[PDB]
């Protein structure tokens, strides 16, 4: 299991944190050096289990599929919740089974699912480490509409920066002072299935890309990726989805 306690948090023991997540996603290969995810993993052994604890000592365990990061549900106190969706179900089968009781929640796991639930999209909610406080503590508390918006910040301050670099990043700058993803982070996130099909297209392709990426930059200026040797590629993203899967 990983974990990330905010009492006391800063950019560093953030760090920290992003880094066990990462490396507790098991892989076999590399491709261009980037972790490759696996394709499916039997059993129990396909969820890590992420312990985070609210500033006040409060915790709420997340579940997440290590072949692909995609979180699961979460256990708070004595319930748990999973998304509305098959393989939130199935995981619903190996872990927090002792849960007194369980709710699913009233919608599945992807980003527009969730921002209807919560009534606005991501680029209208803050981010950051207090962010990532008023979500564990929101959790904590079953609340449907409140949890949409409270999962939003979880997906984007743990697995999108896991997967990236950049977006690591962004939360670091944010670590006292809650801000919008900036549209480059949007970007990324929206783009994360596509690079990494295209990273391992480019394998037997001489690293160029089947089908280029279009990108926002850091000024929000759109360019498009059409090689490995892009900075997206070299510095970037650090994890990536089996094509297995895509
Ligand atoms: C691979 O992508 C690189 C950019 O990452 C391309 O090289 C650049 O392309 C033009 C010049 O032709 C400029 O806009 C960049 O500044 C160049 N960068 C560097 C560092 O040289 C390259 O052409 C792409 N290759 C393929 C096959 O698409
Ligand atoms: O936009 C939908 C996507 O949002 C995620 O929660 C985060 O990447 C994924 O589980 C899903 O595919």
């Amino acid at each position: 299991d990983v974990s990330f306690r905010l009492s006391g948090a800063d950019p560093s023991s953030y760090g920290m944190f992003i880094k066990d997540l990462r490396n507790a996603l098991p892989h076999t290969e590399k491709v261009y050096n980037i972790p490759l995810l696996l394709p499916s993993v039997s059993g129990a052994g396909r969820y890590l289990l992420m312990h985070l604890f609210n500033y006040d000592g409060n915790t709420i365990t997340v579940a997440v599929d290590v072949t692909n990061v995609y979180i699961m549900g979460y256990l708070a106190l004595t319930t748990s919740y999973f998304f509305n969706e098959p393989a939130a179900d199935l995981a619903s089968q190996y872990v927090f089974r002792s849960a007194r009781r369980k709710i699913t929640l009233p919608y599945s796991g992807n980003y527009e699912r969730l921002q209807i639930a919560a009534g606005k999209p991501r680029e209208k909610i803050p981010i950051g480490l207090p962010a990532l406080d008023t979500a564990i503590s929101t959790l904590l508390h079953y609340d449907s509409t409140a949890a949409a918006g409270a999962l939003l910040v979880l997906i984007q301050t743990t697995a999108e920066a896991a997967r990236f670099k950049y977006i690591e990043q962004q939360i670091q700058e944010r670590a006292y002072r809650d801000e919008v993803p900036s549209s480059a982070t949007i970007s990324l996130e929206n783009s994360w299935s596509g690079l990494s099909k295209q990273i391992q297209l480019a394998q037997g392709n001489n690293g160029v890309f089947r089908t280029p990426t279009v990108l926002v930059d850091s000024k929000g200026n759109r360019v498009q990726i059409t090689n490995v040797t892009s900075n997206v590629v070299t510095s970037n993203i650090q994890l990536l989805l089996n094509t297995k899967n895509i």
